[PDB]
């Protein structure tokens, strides 16, 4: 349920994951898979996956 800003730019590896850019805002919907987390961007509204150590 918590939010975060992108620490550095990123570009989707499978295409079911989400791409990002320095200082873009996002929020976590689910973290339970440990390694990859269900994310949504707040700036645009795009939803997908990211690797968890991107913020954690």
């Amino acid at each position: 349920s918590t939010l975060f800003e992108a620490l550095y730019d990123y570009e989707a590896r499978t295409e079911d994951d989400l791409s990002f850019h320095k200082g873009e805002k996002f929020q976590i919907l689910n973290s339970s898979e440990g390694d990859w987390w269900e994310v949504r961007s707040l700036t645009t509204g795009e939803t997908g996956y990211i690797p968890s150590p991107y913020l954690a």
